[PDB]
């Protein structure tokens, strides 16, 4: 393991402490007389040595390991006999005192307290801390926190000459807060003070501390917070305190995680019309009435997962229009050229390159999402849309076969083909919605070029999503949809944007495109179903849209990922 | 590689560009009639397809690759023949225009311009940028910068319908600056503007840009800066510009690197006595006269390495007493449990745990050194010394055998033994320097305890350095040295701190410890030589210390490391 080096002499005896679990090396030649030596000691001390030898080479390795906490000070002895030529010299005396000092937490992400660094994966190590989320003591308010325990086994009179201090680095104090459990609970470490003395009794004992995080990861906080325990010697009243042994635990603050439409819906919210309440109903989901300016995510720790709302028993964060959460989505779990993204991959749009007229999500948001590493953000292209949200051109719906989902991309092409197949059939006179006929729309050269330009933007995202999400054409479904360049050549929907749907599990709430009515049945409405129904989706069309959807957190534990 | 997807139809012909080096996929069924199809095209187009097949399955993969830049627009054709049952249908027409667009730099760290991400190591990829260091155009001022070249091979009339733009992300614009070489040089990308239009002529051409970094890595700058090139289509005067192809190069800003005493000295500096000029003389090193408040390091790029001074043709940085560069050192190259540290490992001291009376190096410095990753900083314990510099208890000198160096640690023990061996011999009356006799010093119980406490602090660093630098006792040498606790129980040297030496290569300038004179020869002075000389060091003692030492940069290229 790790440890110290003791120096013994024929001069006088040496007193020293040895913490169970550490490597105690012994320096024998330093103040030695005589050519060889012999080591004999108490039963509780296993004196192992290599090149138990007899020479006096300073290359000899004499390490001691104690087998258990002593009952009193100096229970174990180590006698160093120095002999040589034709003499029987001195015997160096060493009185050790073994103690047990374990600062331990839930390093095995299992909700139960049982290599000095935090490591990802299912075969990794490291306790986890949830950030404290609250807008404006005992278990009645400490189950959300992380338990850390300090157990000690030392001789009764041990803490008359040694004192334990618990500390955090000054650079991390403003990010954590530790509570001491008196078996009330008072704050011992925090933004205020970095260190604190523990009042610990000799013998077998152990106190509980409760830790919480005060900051999600961010551009200036990787997410690790370290708590160390120091065993200080204060046996000499004159000299200052001398650190005898340190040990620590490394916590990692849980990231904020977004939830994709492929997750079972748990609750829908709406603001002050009721096609949605009938939908949630069929969708086996709850429904409660009160604004799409926030996104419901979740933080998760072995001992507790907890919904957390993100705006600009619910947590909150407020980091801060491409600049709104309506331009924020998440792919479903996906694998790309090997690398596995179990929690999906966050999708948010902006522009191809920066200009005097380029919009983008505020840099403080982008940097934040990236800081949570677990869903490695992907920049799409949406700046081409008047409003600018990626939801205006994409969507994800649950599938029952391939990868388990399907990418829906708006598609002007799929609509011209549909209106064309419609004209050929003799319905070129059908009215959409001024109200234009399916043939004027088709003959409109100007409208045609516009969509042709939109096809380009969406197609550019088709390839982007294909690369970053590792998708295949077989994972994509083009939904017939038209567009029109209005404001500053920016794009708007030429009719209810259907790909801007409320995916509530397996039941979809799609905007009704009052399109060309054939056989008393809108062709678009009809086409959309012939694309989704064979997948199991239940298409229902509504008219207009303020809604949010709290969804079920991934069974997969974010910390088992391997970013 | 990476690329686009073209949609052809029997309707009309499709025109499109294809950049050499990209994957051009073809969508055939989208607007197809008829059950099978056939693909035939110009000689310059290698039409490869898999399940050249005949079916009409949307699972068929038809990719095109051009063999070379076209001479005019639409030099290559691709004819899609759609046939089936008992019919001979349409032939879809496609006119492609191949162009060459390579934005390339020195991705092979070789000083010569020849996977879209920056990677470390000897088998890695990624150009390197030096930060601009200057205190207060042509090659006369552009050899320190990094060359980036844009080569193009397109038909003469090509840029009448397409325009190239060079950009940096807004989040990195304030960290880079790009100059355009007109074959004067003017700024095109920088803290001011993120994008810029290139005025590029059709045919074969290539322009040079010169890049420089304006910020070393830091807690808010990992060190990567990305420059992308966009090929925009502006063939339709109505619609906005449409990105056709993007490519980029990823630069990494050179870290600031510190130089250990094991490096050959190149120049010593001193401020307004001359034992040092005689020393540099024997040391085969230059010498120039004018303050130890700065540290001379270096930045290094394949095309140029350049000395850079660090304070609070020389570069400068000013990030901002444990808080001074006198508490800053660097181990020599060393290997620890496998992990290799070729540029050494930065050593800087502070305290064991944070207190009301703990000192430490300003957090902005610590964070800075870490940001340069190349020399992964190690925190030692020095807060116990009145002044607080790690140089007061350690030093590194060049060795000719083992790892190539030797760790020198001050050692009160090595001095008591030496003064004791001296007393036994009958010199217990020798005067040190009030002037105390070698026996009063030895009998002094209070002085003895003090040093005993210092032994503890140094011994705690002995184990720290052993672990982090992977040292062995055989790599350490205790220099006899005494201490005394004065100011607030803080430590000071009980006689010229010898381990605070000016290692000028193989020639050492050690503080003279006017110690007990035996045989007309100070015992300490004598002991120090019997420890160093057999290693090749030339010990010379001076009396007191303002000096700095610019040293030779490691032959090893920092970017070949693997942090």
């Amino acid at each position: 393991a790790q440890g110290t080096l003791i120096r013994v002499t024929p001069e006088q005896p040496t007193h020293a402490v040895c913490v169970l679990g550490t490597l105690t090396q012994l320096d024998i030649c330093s103040s030695a007389p005589c050519t060889s030596f012999s080591i004999n000691a108490s039963p509780g001390v296993v004196v192992d040595i290599a090149h138990s030898t007899w020479p006096l080479d300073p290359g000899v390795e004499v390490t001691l390991t104690m087998k258990a906490a002593s009952g009193s000070t100096g229970d174990q002895k180590v006698q160093i006999s120095y002999y040589g030529p034709k003499t029987p010299p001195v015997k160096a005396l060493l009185y050790l005192t073994a103690v047990e000092i374990s600062l331990c937490a839930d390093i095995t992400r299992t909700g139960k307290v049982k290599q000095r660094t935090w490591t990802w994966g299912p075969c990794g190590q490291g306790a986890i801390l949830l950030v404290n989320c609250d807008r404006d003591l005992d278990s009645e308010d400490l189950q959300d926190m992380s338990l850390m325990t300090l157990s000690t086994k030392t001789p009764k009179d041990f803490f008359t000459n040694h004192t334990l201090v618990l500390h955090v680095a000054r650079s991390e104090m403003d990010k954590v807060r530790v509570f001491q459990a008196t078996r009330k609970c008072s704050v011992v470490l925090g933004p205020k003070w970095p260190s604190h003395y523990l009042m610990v009794p000799g013998g077998k004992h152990n106190m509980d501390f409760y830790v919480e995080a005060l900051a999600f990861p961010d551009t200036d906080f990787p997410g690790l917070i370290t708590l160390t325990i120091s065993l200080l010697d204060t046996s000499n009243l004159e000299l200052p305190e001398a650190v005898v042994f340190q040990d620590s635990v490394v916590f990692r603050v849980a990231p904020w995680i977004m939830t994709p439409n492929t997750q079972p819906p748990q609750e829908v919210y709406a603001c002050s019309l009721k096609s949605v309440t009938t939908l949630a109903m069929k969708a086996k989901c709850k429904l409660t009435i009160c604004q799409d300016e926030m996104e419901i995510g979740y933080i998760q720790a072995p001992h507790k997962t907890l919904p957390v709302v993100f705006d600009s028993d619910f947590g909150y964060v407020t980091r801060g229009g491409l600049d709104s959460f309506g331009n924020l989505e998440v792919s479903p779990p996906v694998t790309v050229r090997g690398k596995e993204y179990p929690l999906g991959r966050i999708l948010f749009g902006d522009s191809c390159y920066p200009s005097n007229d380029s919009r983008q999500m505020h840099q403080a948001l982008q940097d934040f999402l990236s800081a949570q590493q677990v869903q490695a953000p992907v920049k799409l292209y949406s700046d081409w849309l008047s409003v600018g949200h990626v939801d205006e051109f994409l969507s994800f719906v649950p599938a029952p076969d391939r990868k388990g989902f399907r990418l829906l991309l708006a598609s002007p092409r799929s609509c011209y083909k549909l209106f064309q197949e419609q004209q050929n059939e003799g319905h070129g006179e059908a009215l959409l919605f001024k109200q234009q006929k399916i043939k004027n729309i088709l003959s409109n050269k100007t409208l045609r070029e516009h969509n042709s330009f939109v096809e380009r933007c969406i197609d550019w995202n088709r390839e982007l999503l294909k690369r970053e999400l590792g998708l295949a054409e077989s994972d994509i479904i083009d939904i017939p949809q038209l567009f029109k360049l209005k404001e500053f050549s920016k794009a708007e929907a030429f009719f209810p944007n259907m790909v801007n749907m409320l995916v509530l599990g397996k039941h979809l709430g799609i905007p009704k495109p009052f399109g060309p009515v054939i056989n008393g049945r809108c062709c678009l409405e009809e086409k959309v179903c012939s694309l989704l129904e064979p997948l199991g989706l239940q298409c229902t069309f509504i008219n207009d849209c303020g809604t949010n959807v709290r969804r079920k957190p991934f069974s997969f534990k974010w910390w088992n990922m391997v970013p």
